[PDB]
Formats: structure tokens, C-alpha cells, sequence
């Protein structure tokens, strides 16, 4: 397994503002909470779940726990740069996977929600 995406870094400035707060407290919240969270709160772990593939095809991993801990540390510099990291967490999800597949259908509601929160 590749390591896990940063969550800080000392070189990358950092930057709080009133679409990033709403992010956090409002948008991530309520997605973390979702019953279909799970697959999504941890960056994939290959080696354990036995997909050796999926870093063949996945080259820019996120999930909802870097994303998570990117806004608690005020990692982004605006809200844009959050939004790609869900939308990277979704495509990721819709390459690796069949259609079909629960985990696909669970992102679909997830991504549902998401872009209704964030309208
Ligand atoms: C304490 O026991 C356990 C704790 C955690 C887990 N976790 C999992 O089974 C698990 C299953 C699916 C995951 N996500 C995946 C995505 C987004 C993909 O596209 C493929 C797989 C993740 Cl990151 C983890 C099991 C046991």
C-alpha cells in the first residue's frame, strides 16, 4: 500500500474560511454520519482487503478521513479544493468498482447528498 494522502504539510499554506467551515461542520458531518460512510472513512487498505489492483488504477486515492482531518487542520485554502478532494473520493469509487456493486450504489446516495448540501 501506498502511504496515506497528507494532512498537512509545513510548506502548503494554510487558510480557514466561511465556505470551509460550512464544509466541515455542515456538509462532511452529515456524510460522515450517513450508515454508508464506512467504506469511505479510511483511505483504502489494499493489502488487507486483498485488492492488489487497486493502486494499479487508482493514482490519486482520497477518502472522507483525510478529508476530515485536511479541514480540522486547516490544510485547504479555499472551499473548491475540498470539493475536488470529495468529488476524486467519488470517481475513484465509480473506476475501481462495477456498477452494480453495493459500494457503488452506497457513493451514488452519498454523492446524492453531497452535491444537494454543497448547491
Ligand atoms: C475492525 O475491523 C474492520 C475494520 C475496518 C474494515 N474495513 C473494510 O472492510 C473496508 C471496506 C471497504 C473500504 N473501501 C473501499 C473502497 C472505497 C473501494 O473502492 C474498495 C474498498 C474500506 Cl477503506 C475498508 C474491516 C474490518
Amino acid at each position: 500500500n501506498p502511504p496515506p494522502p497528507e494532512t498537512s504539510n509545513p510548506n502548503k499554506p494554510k487558510r480557514q474560511t466561511n465556505q470551509l467551515q460550512y464544509l466541515l461542520r455542515v456538509v462532511l458531518k452529515t456524510l460522515w454520519k450517513h450508515q454508508f460512510a464506512w467504506p469511505f472513512q479510511q483511505p483504502v487498505d489494499a493489502v488487507k482487503l486483498n485488492l492488489p489492483d487497486y493502486y494499479k488504477i487508482i493514482k490519486t486515492p482520497m477518502d472522507m478521513g483525510t478529508i476530515k482531518k485536511r479541514l480540522e487542520n486547516n490544510y485547504y485554502w479555499n472551499a473548491q479544493e475540498c470539493i475536488q478532494d470529495f468529488n476524486t473520493m467519488f470517481t475513484n469509487c465509480y473506476i475501481y468498482n462495477k456498477p452494480g456493486d453495493d459500494i457503488v450504489l452506497m457513493a451514488e446516495a452519498l454523492e446524492k447528498l453531497f452535491l444537494q448540501k454543497i448547491n
